[PDB]
């Protein structure tokens, strides 16, 4: 079962219970490491929705209806109890990704990227290419994921 | 009635957890070895769960509910700049620390809370903690209930 909810447009609707999906990895860019405003503004919390999970851990490969959702989240401090360094304040936004080769056959890897205005947006924004697949073409490990910064991914597969 | 998620010894100590990765991610931070003088307390990367079915309680109470298993998965720092910018980004894992609150099996210890360490992820179980090397920390600076909730957003947002 696919966990997105489109609209005939192949348009995601914002994404609800992401955050009980399965998290595959955090990374973090601070601002203040970035001339001050990161271009994704600062703690990437990523989901990938649980059937897409389970054949990830079977097969090493994402599934055609596989979503994945960075939640960007503030720097609320850089030293506590337990040392220095970057821990979480309050949420930022959403980013997402979705592969289908039905709903997406022209677009790289059969990826839509998807921007959100907001959490109260009804809907996400279709990227187009140059905006977002350019750079995940270019860099990311595996099928246009970053999955050298997702452990959980790399310790799951077979 | 939910499912228990923790499993314990004779001596109510718990069996290294499993599937955890599946639980409900609450939080990470980092505590990178370059800024706290090579030698961070807890390297690196700390990627946080609470089991399910606390999880659930937790978003009707706000409150840990008696049984509450916490995994800090501890990673290290793979890189320091990728093409989304600098900052830090995981590398490979280095262990795991628990804590379980339980008022019957721990009637005595500060909050009802058992801390453990763990030798390896081969290790049959974890290794209860003295009440000076974790709880006394925890209990100084958490906001809520000995668990640091202010570094945990997916918690905050779950409140009812
Ligand atoms: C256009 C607005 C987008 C959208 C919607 C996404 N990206 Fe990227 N991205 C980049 C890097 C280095 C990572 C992993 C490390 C980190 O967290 O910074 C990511 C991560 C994502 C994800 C998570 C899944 C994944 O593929 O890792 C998602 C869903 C996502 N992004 C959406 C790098 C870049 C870029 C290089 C400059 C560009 C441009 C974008 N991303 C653009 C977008
Ligand atoms: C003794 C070896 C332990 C064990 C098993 C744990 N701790 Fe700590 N802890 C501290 C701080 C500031 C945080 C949150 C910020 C961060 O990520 O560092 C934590 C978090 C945890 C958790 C997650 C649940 C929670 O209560 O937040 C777990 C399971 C955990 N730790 C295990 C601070 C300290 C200390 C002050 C220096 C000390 C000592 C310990 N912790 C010791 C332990």
């Amino acid at each position: 079962l696919n966990y997105g909810s489109f609209t005939k447009e192949h348009v995601l609707l914002t994404p609800k219970g992401y955050r009980e999906w399965v998290f595959i990895g955090a990374s973090v860019t601070p601002n203040e490491l970035n001339d001050d405003k990161a271009a994704f503004p600062e703690f990437h919390n990523v989901y990938i929705d649980p059937t897409s999970w389970g054949h990830w851990k079977k097969t090493g490969e994402f599934r055609d209806g596989t979503v994945i959702v960075l939640e960007l989240a503030g720097v609320g401090s850089k030293a506590s109890p337990s040392g220095n360094g970057y821990f979480p304040g309050e949420f930022n936004g959403i980013e997402a990704m979705v592969k289908d080769s039905k709903r997406y056959p022209e677009r790289p890897g059969n990826w839509a990227f998807f921007g959100f205005e907001s959490y109260e947006a009804k809907q996400g924004i279709i990227q187009t290419d140059e905006t977002c697949a350019a750079c995940h073409k270019e860099h990311a490990a595996h099928d246009m994921v970053f999955t050298q910064f997702y452990p959980v991914l790399r310790a799951g597969k077979p």
